[PDB]
């Protein structure tokens, strides 16, 4: 329910940033990194786009749970 969502814009800014990069999002690992302080701002039930984002966390995983 976004009611209002602090970090839909960096959500967006993901996408922008990737535009600015032409879809490498190797490049906007500092803006996903932004909307990570964006959704450890609040619980993730006020947003969306950080619904997703804590879930990333999980995705992560792959990668290694802890490597940034």
């Amino acid at each position: 329910m976004p009611q209002k969502d602090p970090c839909q814009k960096q959500a967006c800014e993901i996408q922008k940033c990737l535009q600015a990069n032409s879809y490498m999002e190797s490049k906007c690992q500092a803006v996903i990194q932004e909307l990570r302080k964006c959704c450890a701002q609040y619980p993730k039930g006020r947003s969306v786009v950080c619904s997703g984002f804590e879930k990333e966390e999980e995705e992560n995983l792959t990668r290694k749970s802890a490597s940034k």
